[PDB]
C-alpha cells in the first residue's frame, strides 16, 4: 500500500479540507466543456463494482472533472463514497450494461439490504438524469488535435521576448504543445497561446524574428477591436502584466504599433500584446482595483505623465464563475512543463491571481479568466499529464 506511490490525490486533498473546485464550465479550452452541466449532483451512472461487474451510483459532489459517487443502496451511508473522473472509460449511462451483456451486482457491503434490488433501483431511477449519449465518444473526438508532430511555427523567444523564433511541434497532449527550436531546450504552451504564430506572421505584422509549416487556420484568432476615434499611438502610457514577471502589473508604454491591432509594449525587452489582450489596462487600473502597481526602476500617474510629458492611452481603447478559494490546476508559466495544484487568490473582474499551493507568494501569477493555461481539477488525470503536488 505504502509502496504504491501514484502521486497527488485530489480526493484525499478535497475531502479533508472541504475545498471548492472551479467547475469545468469555467474553462472554454478543455475537453467535455461543451457537454458539461448535463453533469449534475444526483445524476446516475453505471460504474465498476469494486466490492467485472457493475452497479449504479449517484453523484454526491463534483470537482472539476471528478465526481464523488455513492453506490445505490447506501442511502445516507457515506463510508463507501468514491471518486470518479468522468473522462475514464468505465463510467457509463444507465442502460449500458443491458446493451453490452453485462450484469449489475450490488456491492457485497449492502447486498443483504433488499431481496428485490430491481424494484428498489426502479423507484430510484424514476425521473433520473444519466450521462449523455456518446459522451466518451464525443470526448475522444474533441481530443484529436489539428496540431501534429512535425508542424513548424513561430514562437516568441523566451530569452528575447521582442522577437519570434522557429519551432517544430514535438508532443501534443490535451491541447498542450511541446515545442523544439529549429536551432535539449524546449517550450510548452497551449495551442491557443498568444505566444505562437504561423510562419510568415512576424514579417507580415512587423514583429522582430530571429529569422511542413502549420497553416494560419490552426491558430486561435483574436477579437476585432472597435473604437470611436483614434488608435493606440507610440508613446502612450498604460499598465501591463510583465511577461517576464507575471506576479507584477507594471507601468508601461506603447513602443510600436504593428499591423492587425498588435502592439509592442515596453516596461519603464519589448513584448507583443494584441490590443484586445486582457493583459493590458488603462492607467490607474491597479489603483482603482487595489492591485500593487510596479513602478518604473511613491508612484503617482498624474505626476509621472507630467514628468515625462506623456499621455495615458484612453480607456475607450481597452476591452465567468471564478471565486476566491477555488481549486484548479495551473501551469507554472515560468517553467511551463509544470502544471500544479493551485488556488484562485484574487478575482478582479476578468483578472485572476493564481496562487501555487505550498509556494511563496512571489510565485503568484496574474492571468485572465479565459487563459488557456489554467485547467479544472481532474484535467491532468483525464489527459494523462503529470500534476505537481503542493
Amino acid at each position: 500500500q505504502d509502496a504504491l506511490v501514484l502521486g497527488f490525490d485530489w480526493g484525499k486533498f478535497l475531502k479533508d479540507h472541504s475545498y471548492k473546485a472551479a467547475p469545468v464550465s469555467c474553462f472554454k479550452h478543455v475537453p467535455l466543456y461543451d457537454q458539461w452541466e448535463d453533469v449534475m449532483k444526483g445524476m446516475k451512472v453505471e460504474v465498476l463494482n469494486s466490492d467485472r461487474v457493475y452497479w449504479i451510483a449517484s453523484v454526491i459532489q463534483t470537482a472539476g472533472y471528478r465526481v464523488l459517487l455513492r453506490y445505490e443502496g447506501f442511502e445516507n451511508d457515506a463510508s463507501h463514497d468514491f471518486w470518479c473522473n468522468l473522462g475514464t472509460v468505465d463510467v457509463h449511462p444507465i442502460g449500458w450494461c443491458a446493451i453490452n451483456s453485462k450484469i449489475l451486482v450490488p456491492p457485497r457491503t449492502i447486498h443483504a439490504k433488499f431481496t428485490d434490488w430491481k424494484g428498489y433501483l426502479m423507484k430510484r431511477l424514476v425521473g433520473s438524469r444519466t450521462l449523455p449519449v456518446d459522451f466518451h465518444i464525443k470526448m475522444v473526438e474533441s481530443m484529436k488535435y489539428p496540431f501534429r508532430q512535425g508542424m513548424r511555427l513561430e514562437v516568441v523567444d523566451k530569452s528575447q521576448v521582442s522577437r519570434t523564433r522557429m519551432a517544430v511541434v514535438d508532443t501534443v497532449i490535451g491541447g498542450r504543445l511541446r515545442l523544439l527550436y529549429e536551432d535539449d531546450d524546449d517550450f510548452w504552451c497551449h495551442m491557443w497561446s498568444p505566444l505562437i504564430h504561423p510562419v510568415g506572421w512576424s514579417r507580415r505584422v512587423g514583429h522582430g524574428i530571429k529569422m511542413c509549416d502549420a497553416v494560419p487556420y490552426l491558430f486561435k484568432k483574436v477579437r476585432a477591436v472597435y473604437t470611436e476615434g483614434g488608435w493606440f499611438e507610440e508613446g502612450m502610457k498604460l499598465e501591463a502584466i510583465d511577461p517576464l514577471n507575471l506576479g507584477n502589473i507594471c507601468v508601461a508604454t506603447v513602443c510600436k504599433v504593428l499591423l492587425d491591432g498588435y502592439l509592442m509594449i515596453c516596461v519603464d525587452d519589448w513584448f507583443c500584446y494584441h490590443a484586445s489582450s486582457h493583459a493590458i489596462f488603462p492607467a490607474t487600473f491597479c489603483q482603482k482595483n487595489d492591485i500593487e502597481l510596479t513602478p518604473p526602476k511613491t508612484f503617482n500617474w498624474e505626476n509621472y505623465l507630467e514628468k515625462t510629458k506623456s499621455k495615458a492611452a484612453p480607456s475607450r481603447l481597452f476591452n465567468h464563475g471564478f471565486k476566491v478559494g477555488m481549486k484548479l490546476e495551473a501551469v507554472d508559466l515560468m517553467e511551463p512543463r509544470l502544471i500544479c495544484v493551485a488556488t484562485v487568490k484574487r478575482v478582479v473582474h476578468r483578472l485572476l491571481s493564481i496562487h501555487f499551493d505550498g509556494w511563496d507568494s512571489e510565485y503568484d501569477q496574474w492571468v485572465d479568466c479565459e487563459s488557456p493555461d489554467i485547467y479544472p481539477v481532474g484535467w491532468c488525470e483525464l489527459t494523462g499529464y503529470q500534476l505537481q503536488p503542493p
